[PDB]
């Protein structure tokens, strides 16, 4: 099935910088959730796992559709916890009920990412909802509790190669591992609503060691009170993997950019851009527009 994206009628960039506005506003506004992490980070995983149920093979899941919405998927384990995301963009959808939900996801981890210092990310238009019958199953998500190998044969399916993948992954220096919601427990690091390349040097630099979990789940766990989940620890212990976490650690804005694309391509995947659809749009953060 193909799905061609179709502007929201009569919307520009203009519009959507409004969207993006009041989603910063918010993010600005609502900063104790999560013991003041704020939700930025929950933001950028609801984009995440909104587009990661997608499957190249089918073009069934991904972002266009913006099935988070109905029940299959809202309830799906892997999700417990986004509902905070999704209760945080009800009263931006409200205020512009023309976006369609696909782009709402989406554009609140744009946003996120960009309020938090992040690189800018080049965002698209033009997500449809879908009904609930396109709801993908559960169970697209990855498993936290494996190797390497894992990691790697799971994101071919989002067409992810290597660089990519370790790309992706910098974003767990935001936000925490919460033990209702995943059996893991922790920070990655200090700067967890700042997006900095963290996640690297931490990875490397930190002295972790193997412990259970109040779960009774291994994870790796560091004096500084940070952790890592076996599929973090495993971007270290494949060499190849290895050899890239060690750039991005000793190159801030090589993350930056590496990151920039391959957000953009996961929020991506699934979607025919027709050759007339306007160019991705950059928006300015808050901070740019003096607001
Ligand atoms: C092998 C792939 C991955 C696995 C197994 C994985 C697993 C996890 C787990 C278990 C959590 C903790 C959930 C909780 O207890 O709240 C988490 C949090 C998070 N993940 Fe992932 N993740 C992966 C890839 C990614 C990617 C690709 C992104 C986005 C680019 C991402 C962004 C996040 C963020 C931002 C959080 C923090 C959420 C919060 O603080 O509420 N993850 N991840």
């Amino acid at each position: 099935l193909v799905h061609v994206a179709s502007v929201e009628k009569g919307r520009s960039y203009e519009d959507f910088q409004k969207v993006y506005n009041a989603i910063a506003l918010k993010l600005r506004e609502d900063d104790e959730y999560d013991n003041y992490i704020g939700y930025g980070p929950v933001l950028v995983r609801l984009a995440w796992h909104t587009s990661g149920t997608w499957d190249k093979h089918d073009n069934t899941g991904g972002s266009y559709g913006g099935t988070y919405r109905f029940k299959k998927e809202f309830n799906d384990p892997s999700n417990a916890g986004l509902q905070n995301g999704f209760k945080f963009l009800e009263p931006i959808h409200k205020e512009f009920p023309w976006i369609s939900s696909g782009d709402l996801f989406s554009l609140g981890g744009v946003t996120a990412v960009q309020e938090m210092q992040g690189p800018k990310i080049p965002w698209r238009c033009g997500r449809v909802d879908t009904p609930e019958d396109t709801t993908p199953d559960n169970g697209r998500l990855p498993d936290a509790d494996k190797d390497a190998d894992y990691v790697r044969t799971f994101f071919q399916r989002l067409n992810m190669n290597d660089r990519e993948v370790v790309a992706l992954m910098g974003a767990h220096a935001l936000g925490k591992t919460h033990l209702k919601r995943s059996g893991y427990e922790g920070p990655w690091g200090a700067a967890n609503n700042v997006f900095t390349n963290e996640f690297y040097l931490n990875l490397l630099n930190e002295d972790w060691k193997l412990e259970k979990n109040d779960a009774n789940n291994e994870q790796w766990d560091s004096k500084s009170g940070y952790m890592m989940l076996p599929t973090d620890y495993s971007l270290i212990q494949d060499p190849k993997y290895l050899s890239i976490v060690k750039e991005y650690a000793n190159d801030q804005d090589k993350f930056f950019k590496d990151f920039s694309k391959a957000f953009e391509k996961l929020l991506e995947n699934g979607i025919t851009f027709p050759k007339d659809a306007p160019s991705p749009f950059i928006f300015k953060t808050l901070e740019e527009q003096g607001l």
